[PDB]
């Protein structure tokens, strides 16, 4: 069952219907300004941080949902629709809705007028454009009203959610129907005060009419899809005092068959210097000087389209480094198109703002931005430096770190809670594999401050140190890391006993004393701690280094000997020193985490995949048999039935959802890797098809969201929703079947001095070439691939056999050839 | 222009059209359990606390507004349509809604189907009760459907409209189409974990069918006026799993020409003991024990009847205290009925939870609650007594108090800001008003810990002379009280210098240091610092009564010396040292809050109303010259038109809203009694009216908002929306209205010792009687009133001549017949 299908050629999902299960959006912006945008146009706009600076409004469950968004009433002789179906829902002849790489079009058509309009925010602006194309496609002249309606928002979302008390008297805008390219409607709240920013709304025509203020634009007791003044057929030219400020510009327009009209709106966000904030002395009005300029560099279609087009090209560039082509063109979308634009948007989002995530209490997290460079570092590396740097600065000199940061300032904050012991290590992961994928050594000698704090600032280097020593400095009884308030999975809270209800297991206060240990930091620490003792003996720290690699080998031998169950990986030991995750206990017998992470960091792994007796083996088939459904892996098996109060939040969830039992899709990629480690290919290529978007977009009734990005969540078994998604797009999801993806199934790697090059995908994908740029020279990778288990690749190079599997880094500007034969 | 009004026999105001302004409410309940209903049933019910324990969903800022509440979708035909009007706004034949005192009544016709509503909160219960009665208008059989809606909130009001990343995988329900009494649906989100409570709506019949599924009820792409449910005329009997819970039942009614029937529907707050949480060992029912009795007693309509009456009989005991009848009978309802009901709902409401106040970040005021009770003290003297307990106990050892507390929980936050040096002095007005009505002194020796801790316990004397040592400890250079954060004035934030955007000034940080001064606190110490001194020496502590009389009379010279502009007081000095309500400044030249408090505390006040070199009359002539207008006094003139950094929030409004030259209604009282104790009653009165419900009824088109309630704001004389209302219903307005009405322009006050009688309110009101029950005495006051300016009262008392007007109290059974002449 589909709503619509890919378009490879032009890097498009397209929704054939405004009918789908859930609002399907897309992502404007991958700079410092960004758009949620739907199907039906729904959504909002912000800058740099979506609890801060939020231009425009948007209300979440809303009923119904997504009403709300920007919109453009046309009334053609009395008759009043809206292309985007919604809010009017009038019937359209055709309706479409293209979602493509930081711009979106919708087109609706109806009595023989079609509106089709582009979106996107160009690259270099803080704004967000529209380009209106208005045909009669009837074979009669129309003449028809064109009514353009945003809703804005008082910049502090929550603020402006809340506290209506104070908010409701300080909206103020200005009105501009004849400035220089065009109407522009300003929309400065607070500018009087503390802001020296302000909205503009404009279109590059002179307006008939406008509107700021929305109860007269809509009309008392009616929705949108019944508002007004498009119903009037004119503009009421209301100027807002305080209540809710829109910015709303009416154009008629009169058509022959078969003619068109473009009209380009802007929603921008500009901000002046103090010095130069007013047009006048008595500081009453504002300087336009900025948004003048905005609005003259897109007063054409010409100007938008080599916008559009410069997009398109820096598109093209992004995706250029990895690529694939094999006989699989779902695997060959994902790969090339779907997932690493969906790691651009989780590099830049975080976790922060979706259509589930509010855009409120969320920052941008530590562990999360560590985990999404891990898919991004090849885009943008540059970028990924600096976010390394940022991330760092909010770092403790004690080697622990505040758990998000808020994206205006950087700064970071407890709001979603502290201690997390899992965040430390993710910071040597998301270095080492910045160092891998560029070989910019250099970045370990940035100095990087603890706590943001102006002179205590120290090598970044010095900051894994820091990491390191956390953990080993505070380990249990069983040498295994403390989890202080969670690990990883955030509802793991064995320091907690909470019975009073509502108060957030997240930031509720912990209990100090027990015992309780974490056996997925252990293999955290495993893994991560050698990448750790690898930058410490490359930086000349040879003592460092050895004592490194001895307090890895001694956590890696307390998994084998405290954290193994029989036929799986404990999962952790509680307050009291009593083992979670064992099959002693009736429910949350086997949890995946440690299953996929020990394994990933070779713990357990014997003679090859047929190796019955190999402790990686039988937690990988204890996984497939306890954990596996159709749709994915689920978090442990049995979900809890009632409240565990050693164990927070986990148990609060109903059976089959979220860390309860739900497929927590993150943690999928970790068996998939592990899979591909002890040699079985197929499996792990049938665990990155269980979960995987192009895979899914035939079942979309189902899934019931996007279908083209991952979500953090599918319901699992024990659910009576089993196989619905929620929490789509945000997600670290998307860098790990990133990963797994890429450098372990089709196998293509950076290591620190050379490329491996070990495919492990199973027979589903027999031939298929990578074409991979790293460290400024392309690798032609063309792979031979039988599939069989265990069997791992021979390389020759440009005509020559070469030793084992990594392939020593060519000079930038090369063209290499592997042929790879599996 | 008016959109119902006043029915004085039955105590209610009657709205004739759903066409008002804006959303006028009703408050249900008066004692843990509470309903906000609008006219349209819209709006929400919590039990004890708006955030912590929300039951129903409700939407601020909807589109329109008030889309959401208790719905009951009747299909006759298959044509649809409500009672309320909303959502559905299908043409009824006749509408009207009566808001009465704890009970409401909403009724619509359509179509030979009359649907009447009765609201209420029974007394003793924790539920809404409504009665249904739907009549059959026509002379020809009729059968229709009636399906009952409400929508469930997550108990959480904060997580529920923020945290959906979490909380659209935990909602659940129970569904029992067969209990005891009829059907119920429960909502039990978090009780399988630390939830001792969950809700039920229930119907006192055998419902045909149930939804508890809001999509399918209301089905995709729809609004609440669109529910797919009611149109098909048949319940999808859904069984919610996360997403979002509602209670609907469909139930098929059939009635004769001009017959009726009545159903009863409860939405009830339940808990359980820990012990006895569930009815089956597994742990997955809910125990519905307290349910199906809640549900037995509100079985039947005879049932519901005798609860009304039970609540009409309490209204009418309350109400008994004090009474007036005079010739005027706008201020006779005013007294009698709408401002008495308002000062219950603000004493149990504080600012917390309105149409306006979001019920999340507001919980009991301290200083709120203070004023809250100046109003209330004569209604339930017992509620009284504990509310001071619960207000002094979250006050620190320094005097200095939490700025408010949690409902729930009773412990004091931070949430809105600290160190507001305004708030200890309003716990000895609480208490001296509280001792003045009841006689209760020994409330004084009743033992009140410090921030709720163990063991701290002393005295509630003791508390009062922590927050009377806290003004004498904490003057500035000029003797006047250091203002700290903000005065009563939360706007005036001298310590704060901002340049941040979006941080509250209410919380952000402040600066040490500086000499900023309160010209306010100055007139509140010397007002309730008196009070303080008379409590010592009833306690006979005669040298802290004369040291206390001595620092009363330092602050009251300091005034006079430097807190006087020359035609009017001084407002503050700011953190520099500079005058803030100076003739020097260009804007804010008089704010009016020193000039009623100041006037009250008798400073200034000469030979009479005519004494023209008395500040207190030159102050009142240019509160009148200056700050007047058609709808009340303006906060202050002219208002600021630019951010001025070091007066805080203040010049951040608009001119003419909230604190920037709005009329803040709060303090027009204190210019009211300021009027009174110079001896202009005419003037007194004419700002009474110029601000009160009764009187702004014929302007209900610019009042906007409830025409039977004070609002918190109206728009001042520098706003284009001057005259139109908002914060209505939650404000001291009330309580200070009512002392100012009662206790100074009809003059009937309690002292210490006796009965002050004391009538000044001009000659517009030339005779009248006051019923007053005192002590447990029953005074029947006549009043013969020239009105003559200045001319006060002269007493006889059961036939004899008395000194003075102060009546000492008589014992409890008199009847004292005092006979007044003005
Ligand atoms: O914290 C509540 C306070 O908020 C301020 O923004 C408002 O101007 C005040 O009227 C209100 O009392
Ligand atoms: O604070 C963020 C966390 O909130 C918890 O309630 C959820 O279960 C987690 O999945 C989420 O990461
Ligand atoms: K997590
Ligand atoms: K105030």
């Amino acid at each position: 069952m589909r709503y619509g299908h890919f378009d490879d050629a032009a890097r498009e999902y397209v929704i054939t219907t405004p009918h789908t299960p859930y609002p399907w959006i897309n992502y404007l912006g991958s700079e410092q300004f960004f758009s949620l945008l739907s199907h039906q146009a729904g959504g909002y706009s912000f800058y740099r941080d979506a609890k801060m600076r939020r231009l425009t409004r948007y209300r979440y469950n809303n009923i119904p949902a997504d009403a709300g968004g920007r919109y453009l009433y046309v009334n053609d002789g009395g008759d009043v629709w809206t292309p985007s179906w919604l809010p009017v829902k009038a019937d359209l002849d055709h309706f479409e809705a293209r979602h493509g790489l930081g711009y979106s079009r919708i087109t609706g058509e109806r009595n023989g007028l079609k509106v089709e309009t582009l979106f996107f925010v160009p690259l270099g602006e803080n704004a967000e454009v529209q380009k209106v194309t208005v045909t009669n496609t009837s074979d009669a002249p129309k003449t028809a009203t064109l009514f353009s309606f945003v809703e804005f928002c008082l910049w502090n979302a929550q603020d402006d959610q809340t506290n209506y008390q104070r908010n409701l008297s300080i909206g103020e805008v200005e009105v501009e129907q004849d400035g220089p390219h065009g109407s522009a409607i300003y929309h400065k709240t607070e500018y009087r005060e503390r802001r020296d920013h302000y909205a503009v709304f404009g279109v590059n025509t002179r307006a008939d009419g406008f509107d700021t203020d929305r109860d007269t634009f809509v009309g008392a007791y009616n929705s949108l899809g019944e508002a007004s003044v498009p119903r009037a057929g004119k503009s009421a030219d209301s100027v807002a005092s305080g209540w809710y400020p829109i910015g709303s510009h009416s154009v008629a327009v009169t058509l022959q068959p078969g003619e068109s009209r473009d009209l380009v709106y802007v929603l921008g966000y500009l901000e002046n210097p103090d010095e130069e904030k007013w047009a006048d002395d008595a500081h009453q009005v504002v300087n336009k000087a900025p948004a003048h300029a905005l609005l003259g560099r897109f007063a054409t279609s010409e100007q938008v389209d080599a916008a559009l087009e410069a997009l398109n090209s820096y598109w093209t560039n992004l995706l250029s480094t990895y690529s694939v082509s094999s006989t699989d063109e779902k695997l060959d979308r994902m790969v090339n198109i779907w997932n690493q634009y969906q790691c651009m948007v989780t590099f830049n989002m975080s976790r922060s703002a979706s259509f589930f995530e509010t855009g409120i209490g969320r920052g941008m997290g530590f562990r999360d931005s560590n985990q999404d460079l891990l898919g991004f570092v090849h885009l943008i590396p540059e970028r990924a430096r600096e976010r390394i740097i940022d991330i760092a600065s909010t770092q403790f000199a004690d080697g622990s770190a505040y758990h998000q940061y808020q994206p205006l300032t950087k700064r970071g904050n407890n709001d979603i809670g502290s201690g997390f012991n899992d965040d430390p290590l993710w910071l040597i992961a998301g270095v080492a594999a910045y160092i891998k994928e560029s070989g910019d050594w250099g970045i370990l000698d940035e100095p990087v401050p603890f706590d943001n704090e102006p002179g205590s600032e120290v090598p970044l280097f010095e900051h894994l140190t820091r990491s390191f020593q956390f953990t080993v400095q505070n380990r249990g009884p069983h040498g295994l890391p403390l989890i202080g308030r969670a690990d990883w999975n955030d509802c793991l809270n064995l320091n907690c006993f909470s019975t009073t209800p509502g108060e957030s297991f997240q930031t509720t206060e912990n209990q100090a004393g027990g015992v309780a240990e974490s056996v997925f930091i252990a293999a955290q620490f495993v893994l991560y701690g050698a990448e750790y003792a690898t930058l410490a003996e490359r930086r000349g720290l040879a003592d460092v280094a050895t004592e490194a690699r001895k307090y890895v080998d001694e956590v890696r031998a307390a998994v084998l000997e405290h954290g193994w169950d029989g036929q799986w990986f404990l999962r952790a030991y509680d307050y009291y020193g009593n083992p979670v995750g064992t099959d002693a206990k009736p429910e949350g017998k086997i949890w995946i985490e440690p299953q996929g992470f020990a394994v990933m960091a070779g713990i357990g792994v014997g003679e090859g995949p047929d190796d019955a007796d190999a402790p990686a083996v039988k937690a990988l088939d204890s996984v497939n048999e306890m954990l596996g459904t159709p749709h994915g892996l689920v978090l442990q098996y049995p979900a809890y039935t009632t409240y565990q109060i050693e164990l927070g939040e986990v148990s609060t969830y109903p059976p089959g959802y979220k860390e309860n039992g739900g497929i927590f899709c993150n943690n999928n990629p970790w068996v998939i890797i592990a899979e591909t480690v002890v040699g079985r290919g197929a499996q792990a290529f049938d665990y990155y098809k269980r979960i995987t978007p192009a895979y899914r977009e035939d079942i979309s009734d189902t899934h019931k969201l996007e279908p083209y990005v991952y979500a953090q969540m599918i319901a699992g078994k024990e659910a009576v929703r089993a196989g619905e998604a929620k929490n789509s797009w945000l997600t670290g999801t998307a860098a790990w079947n990133f990963v797994a993806v890429s450098q372990y199934l089709l196998g293509v790697r950076p290591d620190y001095d050379g490329l491996v090059v070990d495919p492990q995908i199973g027979p589903d994908v027999p031939s298929y070439t990578v074409t991979r740029v790293a460290r400024g020279a392309t690798y032609e990778i063309t792979v031979t691939n039988s599939g069989a288990p265990g069997a791992r690749a021979s390389l020759t190079v440009d005509g020559a056999p070469v030793d084992g599997r990594t392939v020593p880094y060519a000079p930038a500007g090369s063209t290499v050839r592997v042929e790879v034969t599996v």
